[PDB]
Parts: structure tokens; sequence; C-alpha cells
């Protein structure tokens, strides 16, 4: 697993790469690591299966609820507070599962790279998550810059994603990525993402 | 143990052997490892004889009341995600068990391969398990197509089981299959494999 | 790591692929594991790259003095007796390898393989090594005859270790193919793997 | 692995079945268990394949030089003698082997069942060896008469090591046989055996 | 402790023996290992005798009230899934016991083999338990039949448990023996049983 | 194993029984534990079979080696020093053994009590050892008398090992006896034995 | 610690003997483990001093209220099945304690062993406990015979619990003695037990 | 610790940044990581100080008296091969080391990683070692070309070893380059660096 997150002048990218994995056992190349949260929120998740499919589904009804009942949508720090607390009420035995919640809202862009335990970082740029995140941190912290455009920040994802699965064999099969905008929540299929890293070597 | 599980264009196919060990010692030869969910749905069960046991049962018994009480059939994602929470609920003590649950539904064909900790990973063509998955999944990313019908898939799927047989001392003594159509959720009875992995060598 | 080996009727095949790991890094795309004993004798080598590494050399060099001092080629069985022997002689602290030797030799055709203990087995057919040995096997042991010959079992050994390495994440790669035919001792080169597996899938 | 072993009162039947494991993985189907050390005198060999086939050509070039050099056969109980107190010497790091080393000599007909710290009990009527020996102790104890003659007791012979392969998932593959009867050492090759078992159900 | 159970055309057959053992020590030469459940259903119980005395005791109570207050008896699948479910439910601190629930009711002829974990195997034609089951299982495996009846079968359940005391020092000092027809649920008697073991050796 | 020796007024007694074990499996009926040391000096064995079996054939070596030498056989005193130095020079990884080391000399009648340490204690009267010793010193402390004359000691020794093998699951399946009187050094065979155990109840 | 129990043809014995230890601390030379349940029956206990003793008074008061509520005294079935289930409940953390729990009631005379998880042996003749229990039986098992009558019955008590005291440290400095004959309860005072031992050797 | 090698069309290029620590403890801001063997070979060092530092010596006095004694320089394989064989010697209390050995020689031009337990593998382009590998590798294998020439590759060095500084708080303080060309080793000296890096972000 590996997932990159990166805040742009214009919005919020996420991707994540397919590979599910049980010791050198390759149990999933299909594997859904990307969620949407809200409208302008996705999250992405590493670790344990079980324990990030579980917490997924948590941590969205609770977000739908939230709205319902408010009339107004969470933002991504309640959500992430929400999700922390939750988290480090159970740190004798966390779940093991490393986080990354993000997109627009009222108070701007942000993502938050959340622990086991609930220790909630926030990304004011870069972040990559994952047994193949400190590859894709090589790339991340080689080609970003702050004006960086969501745009080019999908390419720089897969960008980093692809080197990672170059080295992690526990990364790889494929790659889905988010553009969160404001004019759209977006998710590139895989025609798309097959087509931007065509720009590299596969 | 080695169970197997195909997506076809036009069903779905699970199979496994009758093998039950305790070490060396070869408890069964004929222990039941398939079951009937739903009308459009079945179950294979890899792990703990008294764990898969005790869980099958729960899993049937909600699977009726939901539709005795909503009088709609319960998708394969509803009985995978009740599964799941159940499985991560205990996740500090876990029930020893590899689940395949798959099947027709109104959302479509799918199967979905969940282990102790509820983690579930949506298969969309091919998927084994059990102490002899590894060799199955020899043969079956060998020969599998998306294209592949029901009828051969079947076959193919004797044709994993059966080299699994080959190289697991775990698994072995006699193969289920259960196709599922829609016209139809049928069982070959052991004559009718016993004919079908005569094309093979036994 | 997966390599295997198949004694047809006109000769031997060996296959092996070229990924080295350390946990999930992989460390190398283009890991040697294929060598030249005698001039129709290979070896495979699994396990520890540096306790590989180490008795390859031994290997060698002592086959080669065999014959420069005896004016006669060692055959494979006095090569597997005599690397068996090194190995047990270190059982309580092991050499961690899995190696197969083989080839054609005065006393015919045959392939051997040991493990850290110095336990030889002598395939007479099929034989797969490593931690992709067990998928590797499952289309060995489904598309293997006897009457195989040496120019399709290249292509069944290419075949299986491409299996292996859709679910062996520490597998992959390339792969490398030697044929022992007794007219010859060929060794494959990418072009020709690469034409090979591209009646396949990649 | 299941070894059996009976004094017949005009001779000496011992076999083996032919199946090596290392865990589940069923490694081979064809291993050599039964080794011949004079002329009227063989070995099972139940344990590590490594320290086994290491002691066994020990065992065999002892008992050579013994008569190259006595111009006399060795005794079976001073191949057992002698084999006991090289096992024994190693007593604190064992050979793990269990061995049958039987025969007929100038003192008569025995069989010798040796342990790892080389301890020997004498047999004087039957004995069964390795992971199946309790399930083949079942029917020689059940069916053996001293009376018996050499003829029978091979069948006997298949008849426990056939049941044997029938609770013991690391034993089976086929059987190999050997009489021991003074006008001969005979080795009943797999069409004979085939054909002995074929009075059962295989 | 070694306990046999074998369904025969004409009924059920269950014998054990009545040796209790703490070590070496031999704590009795009469425990008592087979109960009566229902009319025609028994249970021999092996491992813990505190665990397995304990439990029988539930078994009977609540296959009586079972009986009393629906005015049908309980089916042995009825009994089977109660002592799964209770079993199971202990499973993080388990009874450490082997039962064998069988008989004959409105569904048929049957018997379970049930562990610590509530794992229940449907035996459909033979069964050993405890300590001695696996040199039981040889001669049940080597003389069984299906069309063998109660009346012969109760035979070779001496048979079996006989030669199992003579392999396993923690079997023997007798064996109680329970035939379950249909026009009755009969218990043979040190006299008959000794006349049976008598054709025999001892 | 349990095993007796007794110094009566007109000689020595010394018997033991023919069971040998691994955990509960009943590895030999006939196991020897009854080595002749001199012409009046007898020894038995407890223990590991393979340690005891070392040990005797060192302990006869040397005593012969003693009266070929010296022309004059050695006392049970200096074979029974000789026997303490060895086994506690190797106090630090002992040889698992209890022996009994006895018979008539120069000196009187005596037999001595070896431990694994070389701890050895003079017995002057009774003593047992082996897994059943507890149970053989119940009779033996019983009816023993110093005026006891070897001819009843045998029969009072018999009973002491025959009351060992009702409790002790290690011990059993028949007994040797020997009686050194001076005139002589008689082994009992087993139609005496079975005749003087006869007197008893089997 | 040691007691004995044998059933008679005319009532029941139970004896042990007065030491309490701590390692090998001898901390009373007159402890009681020989207690009064009901008119015609008594109980022995081996094991924790702490245990046993607050052991004894539940099996006390619950054997008083059962007579006083039911106006029926309790049979020692019920009283050991009362027993066992206690004993049983704490199977996790149990009681340390061995008990001897019989005499005399409507369903005839018999005695009860039970050990600490609750398995209780029913006992239809002899009968050990404690420590020194294994050498008792050496004694009993050869003297007792079903015919014996409670008055030499309890000289064989004394007899058996003699020796043992003369090999386990851990019993001695005296004995209790009970008879249960039916038209009394009694128990033999220091001077009776004196004099019985005196027939002896103290 | 970090460092890179990349092999040119034009050469070899090799750096490393000079951070030592223990723990979190800063030892040192300019430990030397590279070391000159001959004159167109270089090595890295990563792994324990001490270690390193001690191997690096025996290194170069070897491959100096080499070249001394024959007047041939020698290959880098054969000081692979030498350091390998002297790694693998120690296997069982290995020199924590991570080695880097690489130039041009009569062969061509190539690099050597190497193990503790002396495993090579042979670099054909890439390679990052020591704490901050991973992130090096990200760049590394996203810039890099077969067609690189050593003066844009010291760039890329640089680069990815400035990645990594900002992720492995392990690796920093400044970096060595080494440029192995064939008319040349040359390196680049603090000022040539710090210019380089400048065109970056330090
Ligand atoms: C669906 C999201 C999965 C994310 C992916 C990325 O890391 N994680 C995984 O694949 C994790 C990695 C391990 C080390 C916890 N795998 C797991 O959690 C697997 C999951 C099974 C469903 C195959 N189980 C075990 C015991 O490891
Ligand atoms: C009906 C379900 C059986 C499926 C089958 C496939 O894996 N599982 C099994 O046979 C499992 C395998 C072990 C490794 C957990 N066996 C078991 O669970 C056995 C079952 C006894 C009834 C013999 N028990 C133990 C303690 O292991
Ligand atoms: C190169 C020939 C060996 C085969 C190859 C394939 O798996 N083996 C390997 O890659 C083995 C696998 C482990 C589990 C022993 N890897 C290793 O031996 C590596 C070696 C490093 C130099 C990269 N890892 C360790 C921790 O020693
Ligand atoms: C070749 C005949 C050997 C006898 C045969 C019978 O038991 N033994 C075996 O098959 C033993 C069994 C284990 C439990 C020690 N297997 C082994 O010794 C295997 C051998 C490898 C070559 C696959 N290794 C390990 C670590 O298990
Ligand atoms: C009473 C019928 C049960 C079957 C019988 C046969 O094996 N079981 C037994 O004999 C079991 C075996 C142990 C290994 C759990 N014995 C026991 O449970 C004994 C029972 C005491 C009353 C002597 N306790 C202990 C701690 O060992
Ligand atoms: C052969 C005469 C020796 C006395 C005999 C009696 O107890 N000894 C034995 O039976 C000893 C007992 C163990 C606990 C050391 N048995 C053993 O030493 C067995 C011997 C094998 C040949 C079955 N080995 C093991 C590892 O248990
Ligand atoms: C008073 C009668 C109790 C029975 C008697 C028989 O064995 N038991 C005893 O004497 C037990 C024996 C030990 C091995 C548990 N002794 C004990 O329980 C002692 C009692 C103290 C009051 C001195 N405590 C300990 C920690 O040992
Ligand atoms: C000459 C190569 C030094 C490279 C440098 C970079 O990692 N290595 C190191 O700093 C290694 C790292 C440890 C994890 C083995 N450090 C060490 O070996 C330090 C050395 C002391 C002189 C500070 N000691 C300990 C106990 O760690």
């Amino acid at each position: 697993t590996t997932t990159v997150g990166l805040v742009c002048k214009d919005g919020v990218v996420m991707a994540t790469e397919k590979r599910a994995t049980m010791g050198n056992f390759i149990a999933s190349k299909a594997a859904k690591k990307i969620y949407q949260i809200a409208d302008r929120m996705a999250m992405t998740t590493a670790g344990s299966v079980g324990d990030a499919q579980f917490l997924a589904r948590i941590i969205k009804i609770e977000a739908n609820l939230y709205e319902i009942r408010r009339e107004r949508k969470p933002t991504v720090r309640a959500i992430a507070t929400l999700t922390s607390n939750l988290l480090n009420s159970y740190r004798y035995f966390p779940y093991l599962v490393q986080l990354l919640i993000g997109g627009i809202d009222s108070e701007g862009k942000s993502i938050y790279s959340i622990d086991p335990i609930g220790g909630a970082i926030e990304e004011k740029d870069i972040v990559a998550t994952g047994s193949g995140s400190l590859t894709a941190y090589g790339v991340l912290e080689d080609r970003f810059t702050p004006e960086i455009g969501v745009d080019e920040a999908v390419e720089l994802a897969v960008r980093a994603i692809y080197s990672a699965m170059k080295r992690d064999s526990a990364s790889g099969d494929g790659i889905d990525v988010v553009k969160i905008t404001e004019d759209e929540f977006y998710q590139y299929s895989p025609e798309e993402v097959e087509q931007i890293l065509a720009k590299f070597r596969k």
C-alpha cells in the first residue's frame, strides 16, 4: 500500500494503488482504498483491511448524519477530530490503520494524516502513506511546489505512486486518483489514469 | 482446505474439496464447506471447523430473518457487510476463518473474500482460499478469461482444486461444486463431478 | 523467488524470475538465479542471496576441479551428493537455500531439489522452488505430460513462473530460461523470453 | 511417512510409502525410503530427509568396507550397534531420524528399530515407523501371527500402509515393498504392488 | 482413552475402554466413557474427565427437558448443534473434550464427532477418538464395509479398541460396547464383551 | 519401566518388565532391560533407551577388559565406582539413566542404584527403579524380610512389578527375572515367569 | 499426604496419615484429613490445606442443609455430583485438592475420587490419594480381594499407608482410620491404630 | 545514512550524506562514507560505523596488495567476490554493513550492493543504500535513464540524497559525490556540491 495527498493552490488531490497483501500473497489487484466522506471530502486508507473498512463505514455514516441533522456539511476538521478521538479511545488495542482525510470546506483546503492512536498531522502540502510512502515521498518532495495546480498534481501523484510500486512489493496493480476542486469531486477511471502514466513508462 | 470462486459472464461458480485435518490426521474425507445463504447466494468456509460452522449458522439465520422481515432478499453486499462487522467486532480474539460469500443479486454478480478481522475484498473474477489456494490460483490465473461461462467455469474450478490436492496434503478426498446462474442454484453431486474430473486423470 | 524445473523426453528445462527482496523492498529486478555447473548441467538457487551465491561458487569450482582431475565430467548425481553432504554438515546453522541441480549425463536426464539440510529429492518430471513455487506447481501439474518436449517445456516453464508472479509479491521482474538438450545448453535471452510470454498476456 | 517391518517364519518383509512433505506441501510423490545394506539386509528411513539420506550413505559404505576387509558379511546386530553408537554420539544435536535395519544373517532373522538417540529395539515380529505408524500398527497387530509367511506378509504390509495413508496426510502416493527370503532379496516393482493392493480397494 | 463409532446398515455401534490416566499414573481401570442421551442416542467422551463429566450432565438434562417440553425426542442433529454452540461459545478457554454423539432418529442413523471448539464432523461410517484413535482407525478402515451389520460391528469395535490398547499406554483395562438398533439400545456387560474378545487373544 | 532388586540371605535377585514407550506410544513389548556384566553380576537399566544401551556396552567391555587384564573378576564396587565417575563426568549434559548394578563378589552380596549424576546408593536389601518404582516399593517394603531366600525373592519381585504394571501405563508387557546365587546366574525364561505370576492373577 | 479407601463386602474403609508439609518443612504431625459428611459418609482430603479445609466446610454445610430441608440424607452420588460441579466451575483457577467421598447409602456402598477439575471416578474397590498414593497402591493392589471385610480392610489400609510413609517423606506421623459399616461409623482412635500396626513393625 | 550509485553511459557516480547517529543523537555532521579502493573504484558504506570502517581498511589493503603482487589492478568483480566471501564467512555474527563497491575496469562499468551476509546484487543502473534509500529510490527511479551521463548523474544523485534527508532524520548534514569517468576519479568538494544543490532549494 501507498497513498498520497497534496494540497494545491486550486484544490486537493489524493491517490492510492490497488494492491492488498497478506505476507507475500497478493490477495487483491483491485482493493478500494479511497472513500468519499462528503461532497468535497475524501479519505484514503492504509493498514489492516478489516480495520480500515470498518472505520470507513463509521466515518461515512457519521458525516452523513451530521449533515442531515445540522443541515451543514461537516468540515474536514470536524471529521478529523471525530476520527482522532475514536482512534485514541482504542489506544490500548488500536485499529491498525493510517488514514488520510481531506478536501475543501468553509475553512479552506486541507489534508489530515491520522495514525492508530489518533495522532493527526495537518498536511499543508505533501503527504504519503503506506508501505510505499517513503519512496513516494522521494518524488513528491522533489517535484512539488505550493503553486502546483490540481491538474498537474494528479500527474505528480501518479508519478510518485508509480515510483513506489517499483520498490515496494506490497504496492502496485494500478492506481486510483481523485481531484477535489470545488466545482467538482472527480475520480479519473482506469482509462484516464492509464493514459496519464502512459507519459511515463507503463 | 481449498475453495475457489469465479465470476463468469453468465453467473457464479464456487467449489471446495472435502478434507478436514488436525495436523496430519485426516479427520474427515467428506466435510461440508459450501453453504447456501439465499436462493442465489452461496458461501465457502476455510479455517477452523468449529468457528466456520458457528458463523455459518449465524449467517444463514440472519439472511433468512432479513428476507422474512423485509420481504426482500438480502444482497450479497448486505450479507458481506454484516459478516465483516461481526468478524471485526471480535478482532482481538478473531474467528479463525476465511469466508467466500457470493452469488447473484439485484446489484449483479459478485464474490467476497472475508478474513478473520472482517477484511472483505470484492472478487471481480478469480479467487481461491485455504491451505491449497496458492496452487489453485496457479491454474485459475492461467486459464481464466472474463468471457468464461459458468459451464466451463465449473470445469476450471474442478481443475484448479484438483491441482491443489496434488501439493497440499491438507486438501483432497473429493470436490463439491455449485453453479449460480439465475434460473438456478445447482449442486453437481458426486457422479457429475467425478465425471468432470474424469476428463483429467482421476 | 520462484524457479521451476522439468525433465522432458528430450532433455531438461529450468527457469527462474529475476526478483530479489528484503521484506517488501525490491532490492533487485535482475538477480541471477540460474548457474551453469557443467556443459549439460545447471542449477537454480532460491533462498538467502549471500548463502546461495557462496554455495554456487563452491559448487562450480568443485565441478571443474573434478573434471580437470579425473578427465571425466561429474554426473548430476555426484554433484548432488557432494552438495547434500556439504549442506548437511552445516545442519545446525544451515545455509538457507533451496537448490535445483540438473541436466543430462551418462546416467540420463535428471533434476535434484536440495534443501538447507541436504535433503535431496530426485525430480523425475516436475519441480518448483521459492516463495512462488506453490502457484507455479499449479500450472505445472496441470499441463505437464511425460512426453512433453523441451521446446514446449520452456513455454510451460514461462507459463508457470508467469502465474506465480501474479500471486507472489516476492517474485517477478522477468524470467530466465535454460534448455539442456545434449546438442546444446541454451539460454534464451530477454528478447526470446519476452516473445514467448507474449503469447500469454505480457 | 510410514514404514513397516515384520519377521516371518521364512524371512523378512519391509515396506514404506513414497511421500515426502514440508508442512502440508507435498514435496515428493516418489521419495525413496528403503535401502539395501547387505545382500540380505535392508533399511527403511523415517524422519528428516537430509539426515536420513546422509546416514544411509554412511551405513552402506561402512557395511561394504566391513565385508571387503573382513571377507565376512556384517550381521544386522553389527550394523545396528554401529548405527546406535553413531546416533548416540550426536545425542545433543541428534539426527532426526527413525531407522529400521533388518534382514537375515548367520544369527537368524531380525529387525531393529533405532531412534535419534541410538536407542535400538529388537523387533521379534511386528514394527511400524513414521507419522503413520500408529494406524499401521492397527492392522499389523490385528492380522499378524508368528507363522505368517513372507508372501502373505508382503500383502499384510501393503495392507497396513494402505490404512495409514487413509488417516495420515503425510503418508501416501504409493508403496515399496521388499522381501528378504535367503534365496533372494526381492523388490516388488510398482506393477506387482499395484496388483497386490488391487485386492483391497485401489 | 480410545472410543470408536460405526454406522451400520441396521443401526449404530459405539465402544470405549475403561482407562483414566494422569501422566503415567493409572487413576482408574473402570472409568465410564459412554453415556445414554436419549432412547436411541449415545455419547462417548474423550478428554478431560471433569470437563467431559460436566458436559455430559448438561447434555443429558437438555435432551430430557427438550422431550418433556416438546413431547418429541430430540434428533442427534439437534443435540449435536446444541453441543457445538455450547463448546464454541467457550472457544477461548475451551472444554478439553472430544465427543461422539450418535444413534437413530427420525432422520436416520448418524454419528457426530465434536471437538473442543465445537467443530462437528458427521460420521457416515467410521470414527475413532482418543489417544488410541489412530491405531483403532487402522483396523476400522481395514475391515469395515457399509453393509456391515451392528452385530459384527460390535465385534469390529472390540477388535479395534483391542489393537489400540496394545500401543496406547493411555488406553486399556476393559471395554464397553453399545448397540443401538431401534428395537433396542443394548449394553453388552463385561461377560459378553469378555466372550467377544475371547475369539481374539484375551 | 520398573525394575526391582533385592539382596537375600543366599544371593541376589533382579527383575524388570519389557515395556518401552515414547509418550503414550508403546514402542516395544519386549525391550531388554537386564544385562549380565560378570558371571555373578547383573545390571538393570531405566531411562533413555539409547543412553542406557550405550552405557551398558561400555560397562560390559570394561568389566571384561578388567578381568582379562588383571585375571581377577571386578567387584560390584569397582564397577559401581567406575560407572559413577563416568556418569558424573557428564554431569552437565548427563545420560538420562537409572542403573542397578549388583550380584555376588569377594566382598559379599550387594546392589547399587546409580543416577544420571553418578550418585550411588548401596542397597542393603530392597530397591525399585523406573516410572513404576513407587508402586513396586509398596509391596517390596510390605513383604520383604532380610531372611528371605532368593527363591521366594524372585516371586516377590514378580509380585512387585506386577502391581506396578497395574498403575504405571509406562510399565508392562512381561517380566524378566534373574537369580544370582553363586552356584549360578539364572534367567527364568517366559515359561517359568508366566507360571510364577500364575499364582497371582495373570 | 496419602489416603486410601476400599469398598468391602460389608461396608467402607477410609484412612489417611497426619503429616502436613511446606517443602521439606514438617508443619504438622497431626493434621486432620478425614471428615464426616453424613451419618454413613466420610471424606478424605489431599492437596492444599487451605483449599481442602475451605471445601470441606462447604461440603458439610450443604450435606446438612440438604437433609434438614428434604428430610432425606443425601446419597454419596449427590454429594459427589455437587462437589464435581463446584470444582469444575473453578476450572480456570482450580482448588488444588484431591477428594475421596464415600460411604453407604440407599444406592449401596461406593467411593468417589475427585480431582481439582471435578473429574470424579467411581471407586468400585480400591483407591489411594496423595503424594504417597503410588506406594500405597502397591500393597492395596497386592492384598485386596472383593470379599475382604471391613475389619481386615482397616488392617490392609493401615498396612498400605504404612508402606507409603516409608518412601514418601511428605507422609507420616500417624494414621486415622474410619470404618463405615451401617450399624456404625467408627473412628479407631490412636490406641487402636497403634495396636493394629503393632502387628507389623511399629 | 543514505548513499546512491548509478551506472551512466560514460562512467559511474556514487554519493552519500555525512550524518552519523546513535539513536536520535547526531554524533557526526561530517562522517566519511565514501572510500577509494583502486584508481577507478569506489565504495560507500552504510551500517555500523566501526564495522564499516574496519571492513574498509581490509578492503583497501587487499586491493593494494593484489595489484602490487600481480601487477594488475583488481576488477570490481574480484573485490566484490572477495568482500562477499569475507562477509559470508561471518554469517552467524555478521558485520552490520551495507556496501556499495563499483567503478570502471577491464570488464566495463558496474556497481555491487553487498549485504551483511555477503549477498551481492550487480547494479546495472540505479541503487540506494542506508536508512534513506527508499526515499532516494523515489527520485532515482523517476529521473533516471540509461543514457544519462555522469555529469547530470551527479546532479541526480545530489537530488535524491537531498530528498532523503527531508524524510530520514538519520540522514543529512551535507553530501559527498564522486565521479568515476576513466580519464579521472573526481571528488567534488563542498563548494561544488553546495553549488549543485543550489539549483534546488538549499
Ligand atoms: C482495502 C484497503 C487495504 C490497504 C492495504 C494497504 O496497506 N493494506 C493491506 O493489504 C494490509 C497490509 C498488512 C501489513 C496490515 N493487508 C491486510 O490487512 C491483510 C488483508 C486481507 C484481506 C488479505 N491481512 C493481514 C494479516 O495482513
Ligand atoms: C467444515 C469446515 C472445514 C474446512 C477446513 C479447510 O480449511 N478446515 C480444517 O480442516 C481445519 C484447519 C486448521 C488449520 C484450522 N481443521 C480444524 O479446525 C480441525 C477440525 C477437527 C474436527 C479435526 N481442528 C483443529 C484444532 O485444527
Ligand atoms: C538471488 C537468488 C536467491 C533467490 C531470491 C528469491 O526469492 N531470494 C531472495 O531475494 C531472498 C529471500 C529471503 C526470504 C531469504 N532475499 C535475501 O536473501 C535478501 C538479500 C539482500 C542482499 C537483498 N534479504 C535478506 C533479509 O537476506
Ligand atoms: C525421503 C524419506 C524421508 C522420510 C519422510 C517420512 O517421514 N520424511 C519427511 O517427509 C520429512 C517429515 C518431517 C516431519 C521431518 N520431511 C522433511 O524432512 C522435509 C524434506 C524437504 C526435502 C521437503 N523437510 C522438513 C523441514 O520438513
Ligand atoms: C473419564 C473418560 C475421559 C477419557 C479419558 C481417556 O483418555 N481421559 C483421561 O484419562 C484424561 C486425559 C488427560 C490428558 C486430559 N485424564 C484426566 O482428565 C485426569 C483425570 C483424573 C481423575 C485422574 N486429569 C488430568 C489432569 O490428567
Ligand atoms: C530400554 C530399557 C529402558 C527403560 C525404559 C522404561 O521406562 N525406558 C523408556 O521406555 C524410555 C523412557 C523416556 C521417558 C526416557 N523411552 C525412550 O527412551 C524412548 C525410546 C524409543 C526407542 C521409543 N525415547 C523417547 C524420546 O522417549
Ligand atoms: C491438612 C491435610 C492436607 C493434605 C496434605 C496432603 O498432601 N497436604 C499438604 O501437606 C500440602 C502439600 C502441598 C504439595 C500442596 N501442604 C500445604 O498445603 C502447605 C500448608 C501449610 C499450612 C504448611 N502449603 C504449601 C504451599 O505447601
Ligand atoms: C561509515 C558508515 C556510517 C553511516 C551511518 C549512517 O547510517 N551509520 C550509522 O550512523 C550507524 C547506524 C546504526 C543503525 C547501525 N551508527 C553506528 O554504528 C553508531 C556509531 C557511533 C560512532 C555513533 N553506533 C550505534 C550503536 O548505532
